[PDB]
């Protein structure tokens, strides 16, 4: 069972503009750890763009779960995927708003859990006014990685069985860095997971990287296995990145 498949997939923004996704195979099966990687504008984002239907591919499949997504409930899709987003955390509100920003009405537990897998609760606890802290600066002065956390705990709380990370657009602080990393196999635990990574060393204990370049999967496998093949893509980006 794959939780994920792409199948032949044709993709451009308009109609006129040009083919961003070419041909594009690829299945996930659940529970698996995928790290994509590749340059800017290969079409990484675009990619997840598609799982959620985003937007429609003018050839080729989407399946989720076994599901054709051009079939599938978009509310059932919705709830399906769990996405981590960069710089998304509304300053104006409560953290526990932020969130249970999808289904308001939620439990203050079901809020909790998904704080304590993203490593959240312990500074959120510590709060004067906890989880009614207002976000915002001077409202309380949350860090970047603490909005983080709290943006994980939001891609979780409805317990989605596919969590995507989006590319990181920030530096975090080393604490929220650690404590995520520390967590990571927590909040993937029972889930099919993708991370688009800027640094491919985010993504070096992936069960399988998968390497874009111009729309195109070019390369795919463990680390390891990447590295041996001599000229490969994925090798030289991992040289351009060492210290
Ligand atoms: N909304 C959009 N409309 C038109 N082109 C887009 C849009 N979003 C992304 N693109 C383009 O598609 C290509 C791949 O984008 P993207 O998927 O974001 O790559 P990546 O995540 O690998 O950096 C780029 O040429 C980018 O400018």
């Amino acid at each position: 069972h794959h939780d994920i498949t792409f199948r032949n997939i044709r993709f451009r923004y308009k109609p006129d503009s040009p083919v961003i996704l070419d041909n594009i195979n690829l299945s996930i099966k659940q529970g698996e750890v995928i790290g994509i990687v590749g340059r800017s504008g290969s079409g990484k984002s675009t990619l997840t763009k598609l799982i959620q239907r985003f937007y429609i591919p003018e050839n080729g499949q989407v399946l989720i779960d076994g599901h054709d997504l051009a079939l599938a409930d978009p509310n059932w899709l919705r709830r399906q995927v769990g996405v981590v987003l960069q710089d998304n955390v509304l300053l104006n509100r409560s953290i526990i708003d932020n969130i249970s920003l999808a289904n308001p009405g939620m439990s203050v537990e079901k809020v909790i859990y998904a704080a304590k897998l993203a490593g959240a609760h312990d500074f959120i606890s510590e709060l004067r006014e906890g989880y009614n802290t207002i976000v915002g600066e001077q409202g309380a002065g949350l860090s970047g990685g603490q909005r983080q956390r709290i943006a994980i705990a939001r891609a979780l709380v409805n317990n989605p069985k596919i969590l995507i990370f989006d590319q990181a657009t920030s530096a975090l602080d080393y604490e929220s860095e650690h404590v995520i990393m520390r967590n990571m196999h927590k909040i993937c635990k029972g889930r099919t997971v993708i991370i688009i990574a800027h640094r491919l060393s985010t993504v070096k204990n992936a069960d399988r990287i998968i390497v874009m370049e111009k729309g195109k999967i070019v390369e795919q496998g463990k680390h390891k296995e990447l590295l041996s093949e001599p000229e490969s893509l994925y090798s030289y980006l991992y040289q351009l990145q060492s210290d």
